[PDB]
């Protein structure tokens, strides 16, 4: 039946979550994060709009390959923190370890750039996504991340409703970034909870999976829905279910 | 009779001033402002032109929905300060108060983005306007504000004459920003005066209203007029009338 | 003979120099400058390319009168330092003096914007030009400024020659800014020399006048010349003549 | 016979290396560089993509002569450091030396702007190239630079292959910067090796020439190759050949 089709996505959810925890571990070996303040979601948001603004002024200042340069660089560095953390905790500070990581990132990005096999892409998308998930996950505690999630989810429902309405008005009345990006979003909370075989924040993971469930159901029906609020609403739900648990 | 039409604006003036005072109160619970030096107005102007300059490089770096993002965010935080002060006066530093404000701000902006009832808009315009009015009102004392006000009103009448003249030459010889913005302008002197049932800077308020009166008359006659100098000139008139009182 | 015609420019030279000295004075009442290091010309230049880059990115980000705004601000402030220096030297720190300056600058610029008599333009152009002349003039001593004059003059001879050639190849083989700007240029050395009835840097003034003589001669002949190097070469000449004097 | 024609390039390589050493010397007279950590290369790359980003936003902000101004200027200072080092090693700290370099730099750039003899251009290309070569050679040690070189050569071969692919796909299935720039590249490992009758990094020099040989072969055939990796791979080859020697 409908097993193998359209399950690869929540497969990627589970996967990215898993790799996000296993990435919880090695990162304190160098600190990271960035104080369980309620202002932190806001620092996040501000720095994100500046991040896009930068990305956009880049795009419009391309740069036939200079764009491809800049983003190749940024990717390479993020893989160097992934693999860096990995080996340099494992073999520890050894040259074997460090060179191991550099050579690692080199392999990965070089592959991703040479037109891979592009089932690979969902794999590296899974990896990076996990990476960021863990970073902001080690950074500060739930209630802040909760404010962030609710905030972002409402932003989404608003923008969706707006351009949907602007669809109905116009008569007479690469997506992967925002993708695997939104794959991460409600998982930064799954980390920052086990950072506050696992916790009762298994609950958050399954509630989240149920959010994606709702999404891939309703989207697969005619005339689409919002996006975040199913995911964040669902993850938050299952999470607060593992509250009435312990 | 002709009561209800075109009385909503002085309704908004009074309202904006009033809410600017009632917000004078709770704001000291967190300070804000910014020394009654006259160097403050120039710091002010410098910072305003830098702010718009940025707002516009945003505008041209749009951003199909990114623009609306950036400024929507700005709106949300500014409501977070409105309601933040609101609650943090009432129940004081309690968490209940703080969450109350955050959810307050979500309520307001989420509403404003979902196409409200749009007598709503003038209400929130009244609100924000009052907000800024109170802040710079708490920022420094009369004589600085007097210089600032005379200066601004003068810029206005000047550019009006320049581009008007440039209309009469060409033969052969979004508005809400400047709106509720200038709706604010002559009210900052109304606060910073009660900071220097009320003071004799009622005079400033009604003088301001007489400015608004003059404006709304001449505009309502053929061949329109300047804008600020009736409002600021009038407010200054009544304020400096409130010297012969106490 | 041709005395009254085409002498108004060297008239403006003398005048700007005169007003540059009389502005040497009140300016030390607050310090200013910006160490007789030879690195200073370079700081100047970098800051000038930034000054333009900003001015130009402004222009292209106009700003129907917003451009006129930004530059209105910058001007207003420069007149506030002119008049500020003037009165706040005269009556000293008195309220009478300071208000005297603000009202002064207001009068002057507001005049300049309401379509004055525009011989005024050469007068205020003379004033401002003098202002900056003195500012960098008090800023550091000769040998640095000597390097500056030579540097700028050679930049000029290159750029003019380059575009001359680009004219001659192209067959088959608002100006006031750079204007009164280039009027100042060789007088900043006339100040920073008397800052190290007057000195023998009368010499610089007359040498400068002779540079302008060569300029208005060759320019009034077919196929123009550089611009600076007659003036800076000349001012530096006459200046180094006031060396064999004392 | 065919001696004189087309031997000038490895001439410029060898030459640039030679002048890179002779300029290694005087440069320590003021320090320069920038800790043989491998964190240095990514700092580097980060900084280059940022620099280019700047060069390009300059480019879009032209600027009829403003561009040529900016970069001519930059050149001028870089010559100020070339010659600064030249004399200040030679004549030492004397004023005579310092002025000598400044006037030198003026002469050089002024020439370079007046359309030289263009065997001359290759001469100044050689000069500048040697300059930077010596700097990053003095900047940190081999193993970092090794990482840098391998990394860069890899970017190159990859982007070339990418746009090649995009050529063969489109059917149916200013250059001097990148030039003398990459001419420099494999000479920085040659310096930073002597900073770690000559070294066994003659091997690196001739290895570089053998790289240049390989390159100059494949390019001279139809359908070009990568570029860097013959040069860097070869330089690294000859260099790491100098290990079984000393």
């Amino acid at each position: 039946r409908d097993w193998l089709p359209l399950l690869g996505m929540p497969l990627m959810l589970l996967f990215v979550q898993i790799i996000a925890i296993v990435l919880v571990m090695p990162m304190q070996a160098a600190g990271l994060v960035a104080p369980s303040s309620v202002a932190n979601p806001l620092i996040f948001i501000g720095m994100l709009l500046a991040f896009t603004l930068v990305l956009l002024v880049l795009l419009r200042t391309g740069g036939r390959r200079f764009i491809a340069a800049f983003i190749g660089f940024a990717l390479f560095m993020t893989f160097l923190y992934i693999f860096g953390a990995l080996s340099l905790l494992a073999l520890g500070p050894t040259t074997a370890a460090a060179a191991g990581t550099l050579i690692g990132a080199v392999a990965v990005t070089a592959l991703l750039y040479l037109y891979p096999e592009w089932y690979v892409i969902d794999i590296l998308g899974v990896l990076i996504s996990a990476g960021v998930a863990s970073i902001f996950g080690i950074s500060l505690e739930p209630l802040p991340v909760l404010v962030l999630l609710v905030l972002l989810a409402v932003y989404d429902a608003i923008s969706v409703y707006r351009t949907k309405h602007m669809i109905t008005l116009a008569e007479g009345v690469g997506a992967f970034v925002m993708g695997m990006g939104d794959l991460i979003m409600p998982s930064i909370l799954v980390v920052s909870s086990h950072v506050f075989l696992s916790a009762p924040t298994l609950g958050a993971m399954v509630g989240s999976l149920v959010g994606l469930a709702v999404l891939l159901y309703f989207v697969n029906k005619g005339n689409p829905q919002a996006g975040l609020p199913p995911l964040n609403g669902g993850a938050i739900l299952g999470f607060l279910v593992g509250a009435a648990l312990a």
